[PDB]
């Protein structure tokens, strides 16, 4: 081979996702965190195991990036740390919310090509690349991840802005809800030590009821729904409705005070903002993608309630890939070995030429 490998990076809210073009899955996945004492910086799970010693920050906590010093250290972490690479080597594929303001994108550009002296690189909104994991270039894609959820319709691999709905409604605000639930039922689960646990219970033991009523009938009147989880000092505790109950609330978010559209109303919403020529193509073609998304029971609940609100003749297909826990990166992975896609780099060349505008351009 003459090219060397590029680099894949998606940036999340709560985690980032780094590998090589080609592979199959990410190589490393870390906290989206940078900390500093109460060695200077930490980034990733050790600012997050020395957090007893240290004040964290979050530059990219809801998806956009808030703090560029800090981030350009998570992107060092990234490539220094975690990969062993030398960016100036490596051509790089980053990964961008949706609606992530056009200075934004300018700013990661220069600091790539100045900052990293990349040699390459190129910046794709992350539902486009789920999409294009799932074989489609058509179709609307709920993401649910840590920090926010987006329902983004695409057609022909644009991603239609118009349409585009931000829900601040994810992960963390469930694995919160979690906590006060177990606590209501008479654990006590307030710490961050705490919350670490109940992310657990959470990722491992709920799930999304097809019907919350039957559901909250069921576990009222047996046991039949519960499930045992130790805790590392060896008690065994007992989770029940509150399996289904938390990530009820993205169905119905004002279990948690939110007046805020649930995921399907949402996902709905963004559809009926799109021509209409392109409704059956988006209804047919309805994609999960993030950790949020992983919950056992989503995909047909999201048929039957999506079901429920558009019209009686139209196919409704709600895709939900074993692997869309990553399906970012997995997209921009792809995306990235494509024959096609070499001549849509921004080479160093075209920044010289023509500054960090040219993203606009090129990464249409
Ligand atoms: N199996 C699972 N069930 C439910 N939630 C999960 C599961 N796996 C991960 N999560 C949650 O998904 C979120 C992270 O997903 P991710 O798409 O990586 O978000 P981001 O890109 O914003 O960091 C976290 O809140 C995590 O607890």
């Amino acid at each position: 081979d003459e090219e060397v490998a590029a680099l894949v990076v998606d940036n999340g809210s709560g985690m980032c996702k780094a590998g090589f073009a080609g592979d199959d899955a990410p190589r490393a996945v870390f906290p989206s965190i940078v900390g500093r004492p109460r060695k200077d910086s930490y980034v990733g799970d050790e600012a997050q195991s020395k957090r007893g010693i240290l004040t964290l920050k979050y530059p990219i906590e809801h998806g956009i990036v808030t703090n560029w010093d800090d981030m350009e250290k998570i992107w060092h972490h990234t490539f220094y740390n975690e990969l062993r690479v030398a960016p100036e080597e490596h051509p790089v594929l980053l990964t961008e919310a949706p609606l992530n303001p056009k200075a934004n994108r300018e700013k990661m550009t220069q600091i790539m090509f100045e900052t990293f002296n990349t040699p390459a690189m190129y910046v794709a909104i992350q539902a486009v690349l789920s999409l294009y994991a799932s074989g489609r270039t058509t179709g609307i894609v709920l993401d649910s991840g840590d920090g926010v959820s987006h329902t983004v319709p695409i057609y022909e691999g644009y991603a239609l802005p118009h349409a585009i709905l931000r829900l601040d409604l994810a992960g963390r605000d469930l694995t919160d809800y979690l906590m006060k639930i177990l606590t209501e039922r008479g654990y006590s689960f307030t710490t961050t030590e705490e919350r670490e646990i109940v992310r657990d219970i959470k990722e491992k033991l709920c799930y999304v009821a097809l019907d919350f009523e039957q559901e909250m009938a069921t576990a009222a009147s047996s046991s039949s729904l519960e499930k045992s989880y130790e805790l590392k000092d060896g008690q065994v505790i007992t989770i029940g409705n509150e399996r289904f109950r938390c990530p009820e609330a993205l169905f119905q978010p004002s279990f948690l005070g939110m007046e805020a559209c649930g995921i399907h109303e949402t996902t709905y919403n963004s559809i009926m903002k799109c021509d209409v020529d392109i409704r059956k193509d988006l209804y047919a073609n309805t994609v999960l993608s993030g950790g949020t998304t992983m919950y056992p029971g989503i995909a047909d609940r999201m048929q039957k309630e999506i079901t429920a609100l558009a019209p009686s003749t139209m196919k409704i297909k709600i895709i939900a890939p074993p692997e869309r826990k990553y399906s970012v990166w997995i997209g921009g992975s792809i995306l990235a070995s494509l024959s096609t896609f070499q001549q849509m780099w921004i080479s160093k060349q075209e920044y010289d030429e023509s500054g960090p505008s040219i993203v606009h351009r090129k990464c249409f």
